[PDB]
């Protein structure tokens, strides 16, 4: 029945040069604005329409319909994430294969063996806020990502990369930024020998990442060493299915896979949740009471955890009004019509904007820019389908538990041990990667003096 609206063209480059910016979804979400909840995005060679709606992507949910699809961003980051959790297509054998394997180690059960070193890290996040100067503040994604990386590394495979202790980031981490950032930039560009140089130090990004995370694996095979991390269970676990293990090669992508998924995902978490809970004291005061009532030993169990429920709330808040991995690609199953409205053939892709869809009124009401945790009290009454930071069915985010626990912990202390100060007034800058994060979020904190165990 309807024709797709569609933003602004350039001749033969079509919407291509709409993402040429340092901020493409913060521009999409803006087309969405004036287009509405669904629109037509055409690249050369390419078309993909975005969707905004939770009556449409109701609809793009439907796993007998639509399967997820391998963005031309995902697509680039599986030049070195290959074929692990994230970058595999559904139908290909390591991704069930995998996923079965994983799983267990990835629930809620499971994150009571995770506790004690997510504990770890957090306690030296504490420590080291405690022991500024008077004169000084805190570089708020900086600390977060120091927490993320700390704990996807101790928790997935029993390494410290110690990032308390530096400035300078560990190879690792300036190969796997550098190959992300390549990735990214390749969405724009329109083969050029001037990009010799680029194809020749992504390379060589993807050779340092692979070489470091074998020998990984090698030395814990060499060992024989059994903890209580995903190594292990990647190492021990039979899929039921197959009866058959991972091998090594598809270990290290679901190594690099957490690394890429686990760690800037859940401290630009973090950061939109300080930055709500300083520009809103009244949510701040009872975020900070619960902490309190909680949190009564000198370091947080893990039933104490899932005791926060507000903290839980709040959380839930800043991945509506800003989810750290604001899109999901799909793909018709077979030929559909949307809404009843606009045809699909097999074959052809939509995209989820997730910050638009959790911004739909019909489902949110007209307060929708407000951040209120209370919105999240009955949640129940929420549609289906209406909030997806973590995207959907079985190709979820099987982290979600991991992520809301380390984050529900860590700002748990946070609120438990100091009072924060938004001492520059902050303005909210929203840098983008392949996730988003506030840029250049400060505050200062002042030690309610309470020990820690
Ligand atoms: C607040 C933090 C997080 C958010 C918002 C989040 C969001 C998401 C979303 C939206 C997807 C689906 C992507 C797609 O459909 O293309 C996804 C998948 C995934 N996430 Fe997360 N994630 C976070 C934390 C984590 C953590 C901590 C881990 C690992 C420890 C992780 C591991 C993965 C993996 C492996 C997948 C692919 C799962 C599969 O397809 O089988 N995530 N995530
Ligand atoms: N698991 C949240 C991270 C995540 C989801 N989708 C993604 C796509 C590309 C990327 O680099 C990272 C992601």
């Amino acid at each position: 029945i309807k024709e797709m609206p569609q933003p602004k063209t350039f001749g033969e480059l079509k919407n291509l040069p709409l993402l040429n910016t340092d901020k493409p979804v913060q521009a999409l979400m803006k087309i969405a604005d004036e287009l509405g909840e669904i629109f037509k995005f055409e690249a050369p060679g390419r078309v993909t329409c975005y969707l905004s709606s939770q009556r449409l992507i109701k609809e793009a949910c439907d796993e007998s319909r639509f399967d997820k699809n391998l963005s031309q961003a995902l697509k680039f980051v599986r030049d070195f994430a290959g074929d692990g959790l994230l970058t595999s297509w559904t139908h290909e054998k390591n991704w069930k294969k995998a996923h079965n394997i994983l799983l267990p180690s990835f629930s809620q059960q499971a994150m009571k063996g995770y506790h004690a070193m997510m504990v770890d890290i957090a306690v030296q996040l504490v420590q080291k806020w405690e022991r500024l100067n008077a004169d000084e503040h805190i570089e708020v994604p900086e600390d977060m990502t120091r927490l993320t990386l700390d704990t996807i590394g101790l928790c997935g495979f029993n390494y410290r990369f110690n990032s308390f202790y530096r400035d300078q980031p560990h190879p690792f981490i300036t190969s796997m930024v550098r190959a992300l950032d390549e990735a990214m930039n390749k969405l724009q560009r329109a083969d050029d020998p001037a990009y010799d140089e680029n194809k020749r130090q992504f390379q060589e990004d993807i050779k340092v990442m692979n070489d470091l995370v074998d020998k990984i694996i090698a030395d814990r095979k060499a060992s024989g060493e059994q903890s209580d991390d995903l190594l292990t269970h990647m190492l021990n676990g039979k899929d039921p299915e197959t009866g058959e293990p991972l091998d090594d090669e598809n270990i290290r992508y679901q190594i690099i896979t957490f690394l890429i998924a686990g760690h800037e995902s859940t401290s630009g978490l973090l950061s939109f949740a300080l930055y709500f809970l300083v520009k809103n004291p009244h949510v701040l005061q009872k975020a900070a009471e619960e902490a309190a009532r909680v949190l009564v030993d000198p370091v947080p169990s893990y039933k104490q955890v899932k005791q926060l429920k507000y903290v839980g709330m709040v959380l839930n808040e800043a991945l509506r009004l800003w989810p750290t991995a604001p899109a999901f690609s799909l793909y018709a199953k077979e030929d559909t019509v949307l809404g009843g409205e606009y045809p699909l053939e097999k074959g052809d892709e939509l995209m989820v904007l997730i910050p638009q869809l959790h911004r739909d009124k019909t489902i949110w009401g007209d307060d929708v820019e407000e951040f209120r945790p209370e919105r999240f009290e009955n949640p129940s009454a929420i549609p289906q389908h209406a909030f997806k930071p973590f995207g959907n069915g079985q190709r979820a985010c099987i982290g979600q538990q991991f992520a809301l626990h380390e984050a529900t912990l860590v700002l748990g202390m946070m609120l438990k041990h100091f009072d924060f100060e938004d001492h520059t007034n902050y303005e909210l800058d929203i840098k983008e990667t392949q996730l988003l994060k506030p840029e250049g979020f400060v505050v200062k904190a002042k030690s309610k003096k309470i020990p820690l165990g």
